[PDB]
């Protein structure tokens, strides 16, 4: 049960969490365990989506901010996408 999770999309192969955590964090800044970028082992690439684990209301708050203002950024030449799986 995802219970307040922001999802990300459109992550490039070469990107990593620590890169995104610089230029995807104007409003709020996660720590690190929050930002699940799954990565391959053979290709040494990402899976291209990610997950942001936050508190019961914090996920919801942060996301609503992002759904009311300028479009998201890029950190490689790929404009990120935001999703919300509030499956409680």
């Amino acid at each position: 049960g995802h219970m307040d999770t922001i999802i990300l999309r459109n992550l490039n192969p070469h990107s990593t969490m620590d890169s995104i955590l610089g230029a995807l964090a104007p409003y709020a800044v996660l720590s690190s365990s929050n930002v699940r970028v799954i990565k391959d082992k053979q290709t040494q690439l990402n899976r291209g989506f990610a997950f942001i684990q936050l508190s019961t209301i914090e996920a919801a708050q942060l996301l609503q901010i992002l759904q009311a203002l300028h479009p998201p950024l890029t950190i490689d030449g790929k404009t990120i996408n935001v999703e919300f799986a509030k499956g409680s």
